[PDB]
């Protein structure tokens, strides 16, 4: 059958919203009112992977544009990116390992952890206006956590 898309919004712990800013620049900023518009709408894709009650494999797509959060080395180091696919292939339910990510929920709230390079989360910084990136480091000054709000 075809993959099953839930469209939906993401805002980390301490309420920073996700807006694109900038040529493949995805960024956290303290949102409210009108402005709320400016947020990345994203298409979840629920893919194929290792699953548990807690632990449930997606891509991150964003609504009706051929991109993709996707996980890559970049001069040497585990990389958040924007990635541009085929819009006749995607989105798929077998998709590619650097877009998968493992959606986990911890007490009511949801950290997305890479497939591809295990314990690097999906991150903000506490600054305003700052690249969403990668975190191997948890529980320090960057924001691994996150709630959904479900979107029509
Ligand atoms: C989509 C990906 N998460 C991402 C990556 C990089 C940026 N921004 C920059 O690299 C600018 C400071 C030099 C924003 C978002």
């Amino acid at each position: 059958a075809p993959v099953r898309s839930l469209n939906c919004t993401l805002r980390d712990s301490q309420q920073k919203s996700l807006v694109m800013s900038g040529p493949y620049e995805l960024k956290a900023l303290h949102l409210q009112g009108q402005d709320m518009e400016q947020q990345v709408v994203f298409s979840m894709s629920f893919v194929q992977g290792e699953e548990s009650n807690d632990k449930i494999p997606v891509a991150l797509g964003l609504k009706e544009k051929n991109l993709y959060l996707s996980c890559v080395l970049k001069d040497d180091k585990p990389t958040l990116q924007l990635e541009s696919v085929d819009p006749k292939n995607y989105p798929k339910k077998k998709m590619e390992k650097r877009f998968v990510f493992n959606k986990i929920e911890i007490n009511n709230k949801l950290e997305f952890e890479s497939a591809q390079f295990p314990n690097w989360y999906i991150s903000t910084s506490q600054a305003e206006n700052m690249p969403v990136f990668l975190g191997g480091t948890k529980g320090g000054q960057d924001i691994t956590d996150f709630t959904m709000q479900f979107v029509s």
